[PDB]
């Protein structure tokens, strides 16, 4: 609706929740869309049932639920960027919606770690990859990008993070496994060699922040280049 | 609105396949919508490849595959629907499209039956549903079905005709498992009893056609009732 969509990128724990929280507090033109994984990462809603269980099922045995996992993050994503869109930043001079994460990291971060790491088969990734390509174009082009924020770090920052959030599932986390999702971050974010099925994504304008300096109470030259990366879109 | 969309219903192998087949030809206003599924089952496309891989693995084990099968086998369907909906019939005196089973179908026989069998334990089920209730919804005037035509087969004639198309993955068939698919046939589509969340498939009008009797060198009654039929659409 004339709304500017910005996704949140980068590693787990780098800080994205912490600093998409931040933004939306700077403005009423600036909402946010959470990432669902977050809000099943603990009446209650019939969704949170069904990520709460798929999410533990996950932890126990990543090879029998990754593709069913998958479907279910992406499908409550692209359900919760279209319901922002229809009512948030109702209405405004300069919306400007963010994104935690986008259908992008559901594919060419995560569900493409796990298959590479063999939690998905062939059949179940190319079923993925072919029920992505179309669940987004039918539920589509509403949410296409107009830029990526990257919330840049190296993958020791993050289990420090990780052991600073105080999360006990987490501790567990290797540090090879970060570096395995750092690593495609930055081929997709800093090298910008990772193409993907979408045209208009390859000339999608990215903003690479260093999230290393804790930024929490320190956060206003970050917010500059937002701010300074929102006028040239 | 304007290409009236009809479903042809029944259990495996009670004659669909045959009845389009042969109604195809009828009219240049006619035209047929197979499913994925029944044409799996014998360089492919990418759903080609991947539909008969799904099948086979759901054959080995379906409390693996159901999920996985039910959601690609609906996806398909509704891609395959969608197509013809959208570049056949293009402006013809009276179209009328045949849909070889229907989304509820793929939901309300199949799905529920694999969960009732345990093969798609409560939060697959849940998944299941949640995924294809708010999908069929988005685009929600388009697939809507005009009628449905019920092809009322017996297990053992089914049975027995399992027999006559010799498939051999197909031998494998139960006759039990044919039972509990024509007591859900009956039940939603003659009996009324089951419960959906598409309200108007209270409305909408059903034809049922007994076709235990052979019919490949005899459909005109059969015919002439689905005309009859249309003429009250
Ligand atoms: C946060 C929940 C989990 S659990 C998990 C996992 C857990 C245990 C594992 O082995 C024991 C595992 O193996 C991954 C090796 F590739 C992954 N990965 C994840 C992240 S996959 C993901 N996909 C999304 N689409 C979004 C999102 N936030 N995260
Ligand atoms: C980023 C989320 C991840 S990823 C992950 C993981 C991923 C890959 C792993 O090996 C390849 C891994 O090894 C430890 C699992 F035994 C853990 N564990 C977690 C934490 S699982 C979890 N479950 C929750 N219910 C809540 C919560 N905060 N975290
Ligand atoms: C060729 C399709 C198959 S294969 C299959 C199957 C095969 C072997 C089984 O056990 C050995 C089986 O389950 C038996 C115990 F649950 C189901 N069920 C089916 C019916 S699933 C289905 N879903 C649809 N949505 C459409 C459609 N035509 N068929
Ligand atoms: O500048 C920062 C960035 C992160 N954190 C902490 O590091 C953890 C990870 O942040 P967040 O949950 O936002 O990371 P995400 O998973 O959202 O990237 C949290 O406990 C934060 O409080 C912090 O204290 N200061
Ligand atoms: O009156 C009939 C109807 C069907 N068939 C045969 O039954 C087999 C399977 O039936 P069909 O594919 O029509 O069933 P569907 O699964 O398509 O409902 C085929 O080899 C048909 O030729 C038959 O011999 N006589």
């Amino acid at each position: 609706t004339r709304i500017k969509k910005i996704s949140i990128e980068g590693n787990i724990a780098a800080g994205k929740s912490t600093f998409v929280n931040i933004l939306k507090q700077l403005s009423e033109d600036w909402e946010v869309v959470p990432e669902p994984v977050a809000r099943w990462s603990n009446e209650l809603t019939m969704e949170q049932k069904n990520g709460g269980n798929v999410l533990q099922m996950m932890y126990e045995k990543p090879e029998r639920w990754s593709f069913t996992f998958q479907t279910y993050a992406c499908l409550s994503r692209i359900r919760a960027q279209l319901a922002s869109l229809n009512g948030k930043l109702k209405d405004a001079e300069k919306p400007v919606l963010f994104f935690e994460r986008s259908v992008y990291s559901d594919r060419y971060i995560f569900a493409s770690n796990l298959y590479e790491s063999e939690s998905m088969n062939e059949t179940e990734w190319t079923i993925y990859q072919d029920w992505h390509d179309w669940m987004n174009n039918q539920f589509g082009q509403s949410l296409e990008l107009d830029g990526i924020i990257y919330l840049q770090a190296t993958p020791e920052t993050c289990l420090h993070r990780i052991y600073l959030r105080g999360r006990n599932e987490e501790q567990g986390i290797p540090l090879e496994y970060l570096e395995k999702l750092h690593y495609k971050h930055e081929s997709w974010l800093l090298h910008r060699t990772l193409k993907t099925n979408f045209d208009y994504l390859q000339e999608v304008p990215i903003l690479t922040l260093d999230v290393n300096e804790d930024f929490k109470d320190k956060y206003e030259s970050l917010v500059e280049k937002v701010k300074e990366f929102l006028s040239t879109l």
